[PDB]
């Protein structure tokens, strides 16, 4: 199955989100990484399932501080990821 992992970044991170809300939890996952960015050197892919950003929940966190949190010098994920095959 899927693992769980937690990235941290310092320095934009190169990498995009998207929602979804359809089985009663807003969930985001990684819509685009960019290959030289940051958020893929530390290991993040697309298609990956962010659970929470700077220790908060996906499903507790709005647009404004998803945007506040990605334009910050730093930036902490926990993500849910299949390991590589």
């Amino acid at each position: 199955g899927k693992v769980t992992h937690s990235i941290h970044i310092e320095k934009t991170y190169g990498f995009s989100l998207s929602s979804v809300e359809e089985d009663g939890i807003r969930r985001l996952y990684v819509n685009s990484v960019k290959e030289t960015g940051l958020a893929s050197k530390k290991g993040l892919k697309a298609g990956d399932e962010i659970l929470e950003i700077n220790n908060r929940a996906a499903d507790a966190l709005n647009s404004s501080m998803l945007k506040d949190f990605l334009s910050q010098p730093s930036l902490g994920l926990l993500v849910r990821t299949y390991p590589e095959l």
